[PDB]
């Protein structure tokens, strides 16, 4: 507020949104000016740092007053880094006589960062459906059966020497004595699904579908893939899927659609014919003979029994990848009738691939996070990118997978374990996604959000895939201990922070369960109505996403962290909209007093929670709101 030898923190703001950024997603010949938020009068000076890798060094850019907000309550400082190919980071220095604070992707700071600083990636692009839809994900054999007439009957086959079992639709997902859990049935299909896109498009509103493996395998969840080319009989045929891609590709029975399909790259079933460990095809597999045809697409230790494998599981028969240009790249994804590109290209032209153990991927049977492995996902973006630049790349890995985004070069996005799963389930239902006993207060949430998109550049932040819980943890529901309101609070969070908000089927009426395979329960589609409350919010949120880019792609500011009354205030903003959104994670109602100011709202302006459909007016920067504990309110304008 003033020159007094010190910088409000208060008043700083920086984030690639609209309102900071010009150019958030630059080739080599864009130019980036940036913007610097600050109390009005606060500050004497401010400079732009930023490490170009191009030159592996330091560079200075002198920033200059540009002009105050509608309020006159701050000021914007500009400052443009130059043009060029290379990937920058960058941070500011802001100074205010003797008082020097510095602010990167991490936020203010009295000390000057080495790490968090803002990423600067020319040329690097995540498809824009990705960062503005909302995902479903759904495990095919639970979802819905759409065709009893391709259904697994108990019996109908065997597998590693255990026959299959069904089950009736709504029965324990926990195989009777005899049994496997990996070989129960329920009859969940692609015709089931495609059935359902009305409940998916509309009902709920999410425009874009993720289903776990759907080629043929003999296993219920199918990670052990025996051919990449066809789809499980079980699901239907490739025609069946030929038809579901083009419903949701549709604009005739909803919004367009996108379809992801899960890759499971890292290795195949032990049953696949370039394994064939149970002699299941005429053709001679690697665990047949060491004169296969496919022996190298394999490491073994001690031929044929000690072989590399995921983690262990002997089902599993790790893919060697070999040098660049090998037949195992040239299989998975260099090739044009490949697995990644047959789906990509007509006539599938499915919308990407969700990335299975993508860590692992290796040579000789290394496990992974290393060069290799990153030489192998860099070449993945290149082919695919390649048949279709609008094709996304989301990896699995359950920490931060910076090193797999950050260059640009290789995923589009992740799996947000770290920076969503896990946070979301510690601070609103005191355990870890696992249903362990782990609590974080609210400042501690913020903090551990901030810090997580930190990891990212901002369109990879923008992409990742935001899940309340999915096919490897504990259901919410569960970990909630069956407070819905806890889901209510979970799902208002989730349609409006950063990333592609995902939900896992069954999640939106409140479905329970523990670890897989419980995790999988068949849907009841009694519970898949508006008159579920569940339900008729998340389609309430859904529509509230959709109608605000701010929410998708807008600049993200934390507005309150209060401990005591477990509210979290934060606002999503850009050019057009500014949304302060009130979370009460008490088990009380509060009244609270927004700070909309701080988002540069208007005194006298009104806007309206969309969770209630109340309207209320902007008295002293504030707005005053009453909330629900475990509830929520979307104040937009
Ligand atoms: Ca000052
Ligand atoms: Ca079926
Ligand atoms: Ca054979």
């Amino acid at each position: 507020a003033a020159n007094d030898n010190n910088v409000e923190w208060n008043g700083l703001f920086h984030d690639q949104g609209p309102l900071f950024d010009n150019a958030p997603e630059p080739t080599s010949t864009q130019s980036v000016t940036l913007k610097l938020r600050t109390f009005k009068g606060d500050i004497t000076s401010a400079n732009i740092k930023y490490w170009d890798t191009a030159d592996n060094a330091f560079h200075w850019v002198p920033m200059v007053w540009d002009s105050n907000d509608p309020t006159g309550t701050f000021d914007y400082w500009k400052g443009t880094i130059p043009a060029s190919p290379s990937i920058k980071y960058y941070r500011f220095q802001i100074n205010d006589g003797t008082s020097t604070a510095w602010y990167n992707g991490n936020g203010p700071s009295s000390t000057e960062p080495n790490a968090d600083d803002f990423y600067i990636i020319p040329n690097f692009k995540t498809p824009d459906w990705l960062k503005n839809g909302v995902m479903y994900q759904i495990f095919p054999d639970r979802f819905y059966n759409g065709d009893s007439s391709n259904d697994v009957q108990t019996g109908s086959y065997t597998y590693n020497g255990t026959p299959t079992e069904k089950k009736a639709w709504g029965s324990s997902v926990y195989a009777d004595p005899g049994y496997d859990n990996s070989l129960v049935f329920f009859g969940g299909d692609l015709a089931g699904i495609d059935q359902k896109l009305g409940y998916i498009k509309k009902t709920l509103g999410a425009n874009i579908l993720y289903l776990n493996p759907i080629f043929k395998a003999p296993t219920n969840h199918k990670y052990d893939t025996q051919d990449y080319m066809a789809v499980d009989p079980a699901f239907g045929d490739n025609s069946t899927l030929q038809t579901l891609i083009n419903d949701i590709h549709s604009t005739a029975n909803g919004p367009k659609g996108y379809l992801i399909l899960d890759g499971v790259f890292n290795h195949t079933g032990d049953s696949h014919p370039w394994f064939d460990k149970y002699n299941n095809f005429s053709s001679q597999g690697a665990y047949e003979s060491q004169s296969s045809p496919w022996y190298n697409y394999y490491t073994f230790y001690t031929w044929p029994d000690s072989y590399a494998s995921f983690l262990g599981a002997n089902s599993l028969p790790k893919l060697n990848y070999g040098n660049s240009g090998s037949a195992v790249r040239g299989v998975i994804y260099n090739n044009s009738n490949s697995v990644a590109k047959t789906y990509l290209n007509p006539p599938y032209s499915v919308d990407g691939w969700r990335l299975d153990a993508a860590q692992y991927v290796d040579a000789n049977g290394n496990n992974g996070s290393d060069v290799t492995n990153h030489q192998i996902w860099s070449e993945f973006r290149n082919a695919v990118k390649g048949v279709n630049s609008n094709a996304a790349i989301i990896g699995e890995y359950w920490g931060n997978a910076n090193p797999w985004t950050a260059q640009g070069n290789q995923w589009d996005a992740a799996t947000n374990f770290d920076g969503f799963t896990q946070p979301v389930s510690e601070w609103i239902t005191g355990k870890d996604y696992q249903n362990n006993s782990a609590s974080i207060s609210t400042t501690q949430f913020d903090s551990w959000l901030r810090g997580t998109r930190a990891n990212y550049p901002t369109n990879v932040q923008q992409s990742m895939m935001n899940f309340l819980s999915n096919h490897d943890i504990t259901r919410f529901a569960t970990r909630s201990g069956g407070d819905l309101w806890k889901t209510y609070l979970a799902l208002i969070f989730q349609m409006t922070y950063v990333g592609t908000p995902t939900i896992y089927y069954g999640d939106e009426y409140g479905m329970q369960g523990g670890a897989d395979p419980d995790n999988r329960r068949s849907f009841d589609w009694s519970q898949a109505t508006p008159s579920n409350s569940a339900v008729a919010l998340t389609q309430k949120l859904i529509t509230i996403r959709n109608q605000y880019p701010a929410l998708r792609t807008g600049s993200f500011m934390t507005l309150i962290t209060d401990d005591t009354n477990k509210i979290y205030s934060y606002g999503r903003f850009d050019n057009v909209n500014r949304i302060a959104v009130v979370l009460n994670n008490d088990s009380v109602s509060h009244t609270v007093n927004v700070p909309v100011w701080q988002l540069s709202m208007p005194n006298g302006s009104t806007v309206t929670d969309k969770i209630t459909g109340h309207s209320y007016t902007v008295q002293n920067g504030m707005v005053t709101v009453a909330v629900d504990g475990h509830y929520g309110a979307v104040l937009a304008q």
